[PDB]
């Protein structure tokens, strides 16, 4: 009938380049059109910021650049207390505005909500995004 | 039990499926396997308005892509440009470009947890590209 | 025009109740029915996308009559992520789609995010079990829980 979702802050590492690149692109733009880039994804996401944060999740998609970028992925959750569950993630932008969560799977099934990008942190090859998970799933 | 929510229905917006030309709002970025028969995946940034005449107002863009797999799966950010529903997208997924439904699979801000359809009919067909009439049937949980 | 009206929704308005599908997945062989079209960056491990038309079945025999097929791609990411439209052929079911995300292609689990004709506004999710290993691909046990929500009140 309806349940809430109970995520402390989560923080994704958005790393395009650098020894650490955790995405590339495989197709280029249309310099005619402006759009067409893909880049597939694999953002690790933690609990937290600092050498002390674990590693609780992976976002595992593309987001393709229609002069913006859309995304569509799987956030497959790695902490014990998750282990085999998922979020369906779909939207707009990748380091700030919102994304819908489209569904899920395990203890997500039927999700429905939406994940509230900020920006975090700004590195030298990456950023890190904060992400807030508001939604719920039936009982 | 039941969730409180708002039933949206939004009626005459006019979708600009470009293919070519010099309008062209769309590219291909791998093309169907010559063998299998499927394989191309096209980029789309699909402007939509308000209406059909001299006047209408662009009011969306449709950002994502479709992919070639013996008919067209699409899978789009419908991200609304009015400075009232700014921001606001409604995320959209099926099979089809220019007739059939789509599926409403999510959204976000006014439109956040949507749930529902996509109605298409072709309206006009030009030599470049064609205009496709939506009416979007959803619902959004508060 | 844009027309919010106040309604409810339960969500366990319409069970969807199905019997097992079977999911032909097919990378190889005179029966492929999937193409790679991008390749994996060797630096990063990722980024090789298929784009497949997976044939679905009623019924793991030769009098198995087909009945959907699952059209759309899996993209590496260091697993597979999936979108695709499952197509019913039926009449009454004709036209109408389950939409489909997720990740793995033969065990697992995958959300249904949407649906179309007689599955608007489908939530649910598609559990996968592998049923057959073949030369050329595998058949994979489809079976589906969710619901399709009543609209009310107005
Ligand atoms: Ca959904
Ligand atoms: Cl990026
Ligand atoms: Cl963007
Ligand atoms: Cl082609
Ligand atoms: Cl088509
Ligand atoms: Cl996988």
């Amino acid at each position: 009938q309806g349940n809430q979702i109970n995520f402390t802050k989560l923080y994704l590492h958005h790393t395009p380049a650098g020894p650490e690149q955790n995405q590339s692109a495989v197709t280029s733009n249309d310099k005619k059109i402006g759009l067409g880039c893909i880049v597939v994804n694999n953002w690790s996401v933690y609990d937290g910021i600092g050498s002390d944060a674990k590693l609780v999740a992976y976002a595992k998609g593309l987001h393709v650049f229609a002069g913006a970028w859309h995304n569509s992925f799987s956030l497959v959750f790695e902490d014990e207390r998750l282990k085999g569950s998922t979020l369906q993630v779909m939207g707009l932008i990748v380091e700030e505005g919102d994304w819908a969560i489209v569904g899920g799977t395990g203890q997500f099934a039927m999700a429905t909500g939406v994940i509230l990008k900020k920006m975090q942190e700004q590195k030298q090859y990456g950023n890190i995004i904060e992400l807030t998970i508001h939604g719920f799933c039936p009982l």
